[PDB]
């Protein structure tokens, strides 16, 4: 049942769409709104899976749950003030757990046919990098990641006009960085990182090493500009403490759906075109809907205000098909189109292989155990992340680990036991790659038959609907790269697989359950994003645009929230959520979340790890 | 003056457009046609430059001409039967000269920070490749290019149903190859070459070596399918004898313009949209024109039949904007759009740096002289090709070289002198790269000020209009890669530069003199090009499509000619030019051209090289 008219029509049930609705209902007393989502699910590029494995351990119809992510997976307590405020208002802080990023040096590295560990790579003044890559002398004997850091320090040094003092470097800092810092008299948003490092004197061997060692080679090889590249590369410092949700990032959009009401959310309802009815000064939205039978249906409805919570490709499709846009004067039509081109499309993919037990621990490899964080490679895998069965005791040990406490031998012995026990429960690996590596897997995923473990139904009760199996060809090639990376003959067949290629589609032959947008976006060369962003808040009277793609904090939920807040301010009078939170609470979202989590983790530790913890 | 109506409207003055017009006038008695070209020039992706350098040698207002190419540059006597027939009918055979592809082993190779020669790489059972790349044992001790050849032989071996016997392997053979040969039960057009070699057991190190050593990394890293990849990779065998035109490939389209008449050719006239007038059963073409003042102008005219001699991107623009296409039923509209997606867009670029003298000969390097053919590198240059001042004596020596004659010491001594003399005349290097390397140069080309040698006007009289200078940043980075590749401290500043990035544009901010299509196209994964090709001949009644992009012989003029011939057959009754040539002449275009060139080169040799030659 699609209403004949609403006061606010929201297009897209991703974070931007759900967040708009929630804030409008809760703070602007707007009850007459509706959300229209082309897919059969909410959340967009947040997409968690909770798999209930048959527990077939010896002493066990009992079930073990493995959380995995097909989209976003992690966040930070600082520099994400809207997100934190959002978590606190929805009361989700008690589900926050660690997202560790290292195994104390045991994580794998695979480069130029050679498998080794992070610890190994440090040995002998980082000698291994100078053996694998033909580096200039000034490039030898230093940790590759530290080259990125040093170059960052150099950019700041030669831009003394640019105030580099704030301790928390959020979207503002990063915008001024790319728009006002220069190199050789050209501001960074006119640079590519590839050109920049080359101009600075780096060898192409060194540059290849960097874009392979860092995982996201798009920062170097795509059309994104060097300033925004650096915002992403300086997001994963050595000392990072990322967190996530026990049940996955989808906890967040599922919570918003609850507050919104499923009755206002129209799934399998794609907005095809938008026109303006000059008589009653209202927009007219043409849609297509698929009921639960397959019964297709076309229709139309009106809205006083329209909120397009949509990325670049989706906006371009609407723009091309929409009289509201076509009726515009030539000059402004073309200017608006050119503005949509100012953010690069960044493909990403995640392929998840689940296993009845984990095989990368010392028991199965005979080598130092791999636990958490990226296993990087110049293979097409890009980055490989382990996930483990949900386990409260394990999460507590990880919480203890987030402190830089010195356990006594009793506590170290218990932590040892907990670290080893996770290998005996179901687990998963995520292959997580970008740009240059996409095409290897997409051709593999669409060829031949799909993978299913025999007796799959005996292994997992219900397989979530958003799971499309990896192709048999994907599993076989992934299995061989895993043997390379983890330096082991032993990599068994997965119990369950999923493949998700976040690469926008323009082909009408693709089912709706397989149409996905680009993974993230990043400002292109020459893009003055300060102008672009304000231009896209409300490009036509009462029609708004918002989301990650043209945001301040690309690649992250926080960017979607901040871009949406701009729409909520200009079109509805609402101040930014983080400022509203601080007005209502007397303190920042950031301080609040840290105090609340500290308390939760304090008691988690005392209860599971060390009864006498500080 | 744009006619109110024509019987045939031809859109695009590239090879397909000019060739359509010429054959229609000459063979179908169609005089009432006109060509409409959006740019200020004919020829499209064929674009030669003839630069007249001030001759500032000691004993010399005399001029020296350097031919260069910004687009296509070479052809073959076999497997290009339409092109050869076309050359013969236009009487252009006497301007055909060699296009040599090697320097007897002295061409440069630069990989993983190491500069060496083709001869060097052969040494010690191809040891250098096993030192630079961490190869499997089965991958060691073999010439990299021979891995591609061997794998080709393996594909044929396991497809005995596929008749692999014809000596001249033209478009038909290559189509059946990619559509009917399989690997592991999947036909090649469902494969990517990257996936294919990986599945066959090759190391990623070996695969990286191959796509770097072979120049065109798009065959591996793009979305083109493995079958068409192989058509391109098996086009440059060791023993190739390419030819070209003394004054450049544009000799061909300039000759067609002459036969057509400039009066039927409408430059700076872009067709924006197409509609069908059901009353008088005629198409209505909306255009925009820019006179010689900058005076813009919009208008409309009708045509009985429309020939779109246009590549993928240009066709998609028209399709989106055209009522003739929009009025189509949903199902067929989407099917036609999806069909346009079946050929991948392959960016290419050429950056030409001209020098008053050549600096890569032994006199200037102290190393074995570099003469002709690609200098490959894993640097962003991709491939570097030398060009020399036009010189009849040099062309004769090259003609002698095409024979595998054994000169006596008198003839060898003269050839030695001729080889060395070309270094003392103006010359040029072309940087010629694809896919992965494009983004490095485009960001560099659009940053900062453009390069001009001081006193440029004293060095070259008139600079052709199609020359856009390379950026200063492009020249500085090219200069350093040249020192790397040619292993020399000495690389002077160029007298003149051009940059051409064959990468399609969707941004209204780009001048028309800087809008260029994608370099070439190649069938995508899953594309049944036999179905696609016939579907695109005449997608609407009396509206036709033709050109390289959706052709049988992608990457080459011959593909444009063959795709156009299909339009000439279906819509106008003309048989293929090569069959028409053979009917009129009693022998094939291929035999004719070889005999005529043999005669021309025979007399060229006797006159310049060896008075007593066989
Ligand atoms: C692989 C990956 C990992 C990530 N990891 C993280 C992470 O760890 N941390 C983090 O903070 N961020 C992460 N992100 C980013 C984060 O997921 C996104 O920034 C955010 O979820 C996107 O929200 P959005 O509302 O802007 O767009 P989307 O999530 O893309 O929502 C747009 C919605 O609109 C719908 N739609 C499109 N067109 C139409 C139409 N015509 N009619 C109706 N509906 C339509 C789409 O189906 C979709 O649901 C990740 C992203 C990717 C790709
Ligand atoms: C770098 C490079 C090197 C190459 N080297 C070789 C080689 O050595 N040998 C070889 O055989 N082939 C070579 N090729 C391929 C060869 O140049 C092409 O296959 C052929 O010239 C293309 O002809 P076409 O008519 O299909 O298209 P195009 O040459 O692209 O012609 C299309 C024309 O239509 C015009 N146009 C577009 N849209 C409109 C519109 N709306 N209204 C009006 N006009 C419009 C364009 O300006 C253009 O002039 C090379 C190609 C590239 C990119
Ligand atoms: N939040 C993203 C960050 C990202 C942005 C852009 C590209 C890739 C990654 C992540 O965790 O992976
Ligand atoms: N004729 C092209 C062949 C080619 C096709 C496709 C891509 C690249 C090159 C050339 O000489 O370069």
């Amino acid at each position: 049942s699609i209403p004949k008219e609403v006061k606010v029509a929201i297009v897209g049930a991703g974070m931007s769409g759900l967040y708009s609705a929630w804030r409008l209902q809760s703070e602007a007393n707007v009850g007459d709104l509706a959300i229209f989502e082309r897919s059969d699910r909410t959340g967009g590029r947040l997409d968690s899976d909770l798999i209930e494995f048959k527990d077939n351990r010896a002493g066990a119809g009992s079930t073990i749950t493995v959380k995995e992510e097909q989209g976003g997976m992690r966040f930070l307590f600082e520099g994400m003030d809207d997100l934190m405020a959002l978590f606190l208002k929805l009361g989700l802080e008690d589900q926050i757990v660690p997202f560790p990023m290292n195994s104390g040096g045991n994580n794998r590295l695979y480069f130029r046919g050679t498998s080794f560990s992070v610890n190994d790579a440090e040995q002998d003044d980082y000698h291994i990098w100078s053996a694998l890559y033909n580096l200039d002398p000034s490039e030898q004997g230093v940790n590759p990641k530290d080259i990125i850091n040093v170059v960052f320090n150099r950019i700041l040094q030669v831009n003394p006009q640019f105030d580099s003092r704030p301790e928390v470097r959020g979207p503002e800092f990063w915008q001024n960085f790319r728009l006002q810092c220069q190199w050789q008299g050209e501001p960074l948003y006119n640079w590519s990182l590839w050109d920049l490092l080359t101009d600075m004197g780096y060898s192409q061997e060194c540059i290849t090493m960097l874009y392979r060692v860092l995982g996201f080679n798009g920062t170097f090889l795509s059309k994104m500009n060097a300033g925004v590249a650096y915002q992403l590369l300086e997001d994963f410092p050595a000392d990072v403490e990322f967190r996530t949700f026990k049940d996955g990032f989808s906890t967040l959009p599922n919570a918003l759906v609850d507050k919104i009401g499923k009755d206002k959310i129209h799934l399998q309802t794609s907005i095809d075109s938008i026109a303006f009815d000059k008589a009653d000064s209202k927009y007219v939205l043409k849609y297509t809907k698929i009921d639960q039978s397959g019964q297709v249906s076309e229709g139309k409805f009106k809205a006083e205000k329209v909120i397009l919570g949509l990325p670049r490709l989706a906006l371009e499709k609407l723009f091309i098909a929409s009289d509201a846009f076509k009726q515009l004067p030539k000059k402004r039509r073309d200017e608006l189109w050119d503005t949509l081109q100012s953010t690069s499309n960044q493909p990403l993919l995640k392929i998840n292989l689940y296993y009845d037990t984990a095989w990368w621990g010392t028991g199965m490899t005979g080598r130092p155990a791999v636990s958490f964080g990226p296993n990087f490679a110049d293979l097409p895998t890009g980055s490989v992340y382990p996930f483990y069965a949900l386990n409260d005791e394990l999460a507590a040990a990880l919480m203890y680990d987030e402190r830089h406490a010195t356990p006594n031998p009793d506590t170290q012995h218990k932590l040892d036991g907990i670290d080893a026990a996770k290998y005996a429960r179901p687990a998963a690996l995520t292959i997580y790659c970008d740009y240059l590596n996409i095409n290897f897997w997409s051709a593999l995923q669409n060829k031949g038959e799909l993978y299913h473990h025999p007796h799959e139904s005996e292994l997992v009760e219900s397989i979530p609907s958003d799971i499309f199996p990896a192709s048999e060809a994907v599993v076989q090639q992934a299995t061989q790269f895993f043997k390379d990376i983890f330096n082991t003959h032993y990599v068994p067949q997965p119990t369950l697989t999923s493949a998700r290629i976040w690469e926008g589609n323009v082909n009408f032959n693709v089912p709706e359950n397989l149409q996905f947008g680009f993974g993230v976006h990043q400002w292109a060369i020459g893009a003055n994003d300060k102008e672009v962003i304000e231009d896209l808040v409300e490009p036509l009277p009462n029609l708004f645009t918002c989301g990650e793609a043209y945001s301040d904090y690309q690649g992250w939920v926080e960017g979607a929230l901040r871009s949406t807040d701009l729409v909520l301010q200009k079109g509805f009078g609402l101040a930014p959520l983080s400022e509203v939170y601080e007005q209502d609470q007397g303190r920042s979202s950031s301080e609040a979340i840290q105090i609340a989590y500290r308390k939760i983790s304090n008691k988690m530790i005392m209860e599971y790890i060390d009864p006498n913890f500080s």
